[PDB]
RNA sequence: GGGUCACAACUCCCAUGUAGGCGGAGACUGCAACCCGAAGGUGUGACUUCAUGCCA
């Protein structure tokens, strides 16, 4: 489908006219492409108060005059009092004289039949919503249903109700005609191409802007500072930044050590003081080596003093992030990489030196930052050396830290579920067929290294999956990169594969691959059908089958086996031998192995762009910097999508760069330098109020115990560098998620299920086996399995979901679980905050443009949303008749004043504070409610924004197996019903009802509804 | 007090109030699928729909 300025092209009519409702004149100017546009842009007309007009739209108001809308509704009282039930038959009576009382209108008043078009238009469009006669798609079946109430039918049926949704339907458009004008003029003084990059570059700028505002927050957290700003260039707070940290009359030693060990979770400060003190050492033994060490010499007397170093970072960080914010929504700028550029022009990187040392210090580390990850996750205690070095030498490798992936590539766990599917599927027919036929077939082996094992225990079968795993990311998808024609070379045999089956479902997908074609082109079509056929099913609420994302994981499944033979083909007896032995994991670590992981970043000369950005990717956690990063592969696969006349090369190399920059930040992790053996002086108090007893009744585990990895450490880790612990523990205080009845269940070594097979369990580890040899056995025969293993497999499923639970509660799994599901809530918000903000900034450029406003400028206009606050700039700014017309266009008449300041409460991060979890005088409700409902009153300008706010938060909570519903209560304000959790359905077809297990404890639930109503609600 | 009724989106377009099409299109406008991915448990292979059978 492609439409411009002239006509639409590849119902017929429709297709046809499909064009813009704007144009360009060659001259500067916006004008309208049909009548339409032009009607919807000239009803907003600005008046007095003060004079006595009191609406800013008097064609509604004369139109619903014209209009009786008392009359409508008794005719179609009288017309449907004669149906009974059967809403179908209801819904076409409202229709046909829905119809008839529209075409008398229309021949009654021939005058003003121009506008009543439009009018009859949205009044068609309410009762086609209101009352529906198809029902194939959901929404109109549950309207449907509605429709057999009689208080709803009378609800619907009134003049008030009626013409007030006529007119916000209007208004709505009319709002959103005037969007797109100013969307224009601010970029561009074809429609497919052009709309599309605007959308991509405003992603992006929102994206970073919320980095920014992620970023503002923590340098608030850093500096202690109350309210106000601190990327500010007046006298009083500049002052205060520049004395920070200076004297000892104004601060003390416990003030600079909380600072610095702040700092340390997100910075490599003790590392660069070693760094330092070594290379102050060795300059004092050498006399001629012209070592690369004069720019850490310069910089040795500031870094020597905590005071000075921490100060210094602090004002380096600051001049950072506040240039980033200066730019950006600059309008000279179209794109942010060019903002980057200017701001790197703007600013040396002379003037930046200990960010640049961190950036250096960082750079040389990756080489054991992988030692470390490879260490970390299971790979040494299961393989005895000298078969590592022959994966993972120390000369140059074909490893690197980050590939350039293409668009739809899958993840390594999907592939991995179908290759390991295929291949049991395959020894099975092959089993099969060994019966029928005695006879022993010398191939079988076209599937391996997907088998599963037969040491066999659940811990050997995940270092084998993170050893593939490595080997894919690091080592196959830059081999892919390369040279693409490697899962070329299997495509043909998979679709041959169908076919054998046939005597199909890839008959969609044979059809596009004709000989030879860029894969990249291939994904993009494959991306458009995957795209539509979860659209479809979303909509029509039926569960479909996915041809093209099988497609995809066999046709990499394969290249992936392919190429483990070929690379890896010696080894393969040994990788398929797992076996545990702590020696060597005790080893491999004091060797400092330091293996030899690739990349493209300069070693000895930082970027001035990506030295700018480094602070921004060095304060974000580890989600937000995946929503950078995607947002910059679809920027640049949007980018490699256009066609010619583009010119976007070195765009498309700073994006990668900025991922490879990414991904290095998030593989060199803070070392978050736990030591100790439990607790030492941070987390501990953090963490009081969380254990029921003392934390010396849990010494059993949490230190030694498996000696094995503690996660409970990363996990407490990674809790209290998010900054949330204040405010967990003055809402969750009486929540506590240790307990004690956990402990004795997780200390419980004698279960009491009494296994058949002449033993008793006593661990977990042999109830994972009976799980899965029971599992193996129902595979092999579902039709036949005997009623005594049916109830002994839920006997020993509910002792281990009872095991594991605790052990989730004990692990504080539950709690870093939460964490993420509210950080998750908030940057969604801010996400809203950020597109109320762009619209409202192109609504008054088109105010502007279209002397709607008499006495404001565009300077003004853009001195608005240049620095200072955007409230208090718009009241100052603002005033008379046109904060009349800039209110207009909030329709819920229920709201006043102090509203817009939710736009501040949410950009400033204030739920991130202690302060901030706290409500006015009343409100009757919950602080997330009244977030909610502010939002909804902030949003109101757009009725998508408005639903997509409780829609996203319900997809949030199912994304982690949870539900949540709501219920709107009197006056329209929403609020919380219940949470609860969803259940995974076990064994299926088993002549039994199923056994059903909650896919969450009761625990994770509580604290989450603890969480959601907080006063109440 | 339907006054913010979301979940069950929103926008645009099909010739003469006629005429439909209660029909089409939309990374063109937002949620999604795909990835982040740790977290993780729900047997598979193969095809139709307003979620249940159909064959080894």
């Amino acid at each position: 489908f492609y439409r411009d300025e002239d006509s639409g092209r590849l119902v017929r009519y429709s297709i046809k006219n499909n064009k813009i409702p704007l144009r360009i004149q060659e001259d500067g100017g916006i004008t309208p492409n049909n009548d339409r546009a032009a009607w919807l842009l000239g009803l907003m007309k600005p008046a007095d108060p003060a004079k006595g007009i009191t609406d800013c739209y008097p064609l509604l108001g004369e139109l619903e005059e014209v209009f009786d809308f008392d009359k409508l509704s008794k005719t179609l009282h009288e017309k449907i009092s004669r149906c009974q039930g059967r809403p179908r038959s209801i819904a076409m009576a409202v229709d046909e004289a829905l119809k008839q009382y529209l075409r008398e209108l229309w021949e009654k008043s021939p005058s003003r039949q121009q506008d009543l078009k439009y009018y009859f238009q949205a009044v068609q469009e309410y009762f086609k919503d209101n009352f529906p006669i198809r029902t194939k798609r959901m929404g109109a079946r549950l309207r449907q249903e509605l429709l057999k109430d009689k208080t709803s039918l009378s609800r619907l049926l009134e003049p008030k109700h009626m013409a007030n949704a006529v007119r916000r339907r209007l208004i709505n458009q009319s709002t959103q005609m005037h969007i797109l004008y100013g969307k224009l003029y601010a970029y561009c003084c074809v429609n497919s191409e052009t709309l599309q990059r605007i959308q991509v570059h405003e992603a992006v700028k929102k994206q970073a802007m919320t980095a920014v505002l992620w970023s503002i927050s923590r340098l608030r957290y850093f500096y202690q500072f109350e309210d106000g700003d601190i990327l500010s260039n007046k006298n009083p707070i500049k002052d205060f930044r520049d004395k920070f940290l200076r004297d000892t009359n104004k601060y003390t030693h416990e003030d600079v050590e909380a600072c610095k060990e702040k700092l340390q979770d997100f910075f490599p400060l003790k590392e660069l003081q070693e760094k330092i003190k070594e290379d102050a050492k060795g300059l004092q033994e050498t006399d001629n080596k012209q070592a690369d060490t004069t720019d850490f010499k310069a910089i040795g007397h500031i870094v020597r003093d905590d005071r000075k170093l921490c100060n210094q970072l602090l004002a380096e960080c600051v001049s950072c992030i506040g240039e980033l914010r200066h730019h950006i929504f600059h309008y000279k700028n179209v794109t942010l990489i060019q903002a980057l550029k200017r701001i790197a022009d703007k600013v040396k990187p002379e003037d930046l030196s200990v960010l640049r040392a961190i950036y250096l210090l960082d750079r040389r580390n990756l080489k054991k930052a992988f030692a470390k990850r490879i260490s970390s996750m299971n790979l040494p205690l299961y393989y005895r050396e000298d078969l590592l070095s022959r994966i993972f030498k120390k000369e140059g490798t074909a490893f690197f830290l980050y590939s350039a992936k293409i668009q739809m590539t899958p993840s390594f766990q999907r592939v991995y579920e179908r290759g390991k599917n295929l291949r049991r599927e395959f020894e099975c027919e092959r089993m099969k067929a060994e019966a029928s036929n005695g006879q022993n077939g010398q191939d079988g082996d076209r599937l391996k290294w997907f088998r599963q094992l037969a040491d066999t225990d659940v811990d050997a079968q995940r270092a084998l999956r993170n050893l593939l795993l490595l080997i894919y990311r690091h080592h196959f998808l830059p081999e892919v990169q390369k040279d693409e024609t490697l899962v070329t070379g299997k495509i043909h045999k998979v679709l041959e594969r169908n076919r054998q089956l046939s005597e199909h479902g890839y008959s969609v997908i044979e059809e596009l691959y004709h000989e030879g074609m860029p894969l990249s082109d291939l994904m993009k079509q494959l991306q458009r059908r995957i795209s539509e056929t979860e659209r479809e099913s979303r909509e029509l609420a039926q569960e479909k089958t996915d041809y093209a994302q099988r497609f995809i994981l066999d046709i990499f499944a394969e290249a992936f086996n392919d190429f483990l033979e070929a690379h890896y083909g010696e080894e393969y007896l040994e990788i398929m031998s797992p076996r545990k032995d702590a020696e060597a994991a005790k080893k491999w670590v004091k060797e400092s192995k330091t293996v030899d992981l690739k990349t493209s970043i300069d070693e000895k000369e930082p970027e001035g762009h990506l030295l700018v950005l480094y602070p921004v990717l060095r304060l974000l956690d580890e989600r937000e910097l995946g929503e950078l990063q995607q947002q910059m592969i679809r920027y640049r696969t949007s980018l490699a999508s256009w066609q010619g006349e583009s010119n976007f090369s070195e765009e498309i190399r700073i994006a990668g760069q900025i991922e490879e920059l990414t991904e290095l930040v998030k593989l060199t992790e803070p070392e978050p330098q736990f030591a100790e053996e439990v607790w030492g002086k941070r987390a501990k108090e953090a963490f009081e109020d969380f254990i029921e007893g003392n934390m010396k009744n849990y010494e059993a585990f949490y230190l030694q115990s498996d000696n094995n990895t503690p996660v409970y450490r990363r996990n407490m880790s990674r809790l209290l560098r998010s900054g949330l612990m204040g405010v967990y523990q003055k809402v969750l205080a009486s929540h506590k998620q240790a307990l004690k009845r956990d402990y004795l269940l997780w200390s419980e070594k004698h279960w009491n299920v009494k296994d058949e097979n002449g033993a008793d369990i006593s661990s977990a580890e042999q109830a994972q086996c009976l799980l899965q040899r029971l599992h193996r056995k129902y595979a092999e025969s579902p039709s036949r399995f005997t009623e005594e293993d049916c109830k002994l497999y839920e006997k020993v499923l509910r002792r281990l979901e009872d095991y594991n639970q605790a052990v989730k509660n004990l692990s504080f799994s539950s709690l870093y679980e939460i964490c993420v599901l509210n950080l998750e809530i908030l940057s969604r918000w801010v996400g809203f905050v950020q597109d109320w903000e762009r619209d409202m900034y192109f609504l008054l450029l088109a105010w502007v443009r279209q002397g709607k406003l008499d006495g404001i400028k565009e300077e003004d206009v853009r001195d608005i949303f240049s620095e200072g606050n955007i409230i208090r700039n718009l009241v100052d700014t603002l005033k008379g008749e046109n904060m009349n017309a800039f209110e207009s266009v909030y329709f819920p008449e229920n709201k006043g004043s102090k509203y817009l300041g939710v736009r501040n409460d949410v950009a400033h991060l204030d739920l991130m504070r202690k302060n901030g979890w706290r409500l006015e005088a009343g409100k009757t409700c919950s602080v997330m409610e009244d977030y909610i409902n502010r939002l909804r009153f902030l949003l109101s300008y757009d009725q998508k924004r408005m639903n997509a706010v409780t829609k996203t938060l319900q997809q949030i909570f199912d994304r982690h197996k949870v539900k949540i519903r709501f219920t709107v209560e009197k006056g329209g304000m929403l609020k919380i019903e219940d949470v609860t959790a969803d259940k995974i359905v076990h064994l299926k077809g088993s002549r039994l009802s199923g056994i059903e297990i909650p896919s969450h404890g009761e625990r994770f639930i509580d604290t989450l509804k603890a969480l959601m109503v907080y006063p109440r609600g």
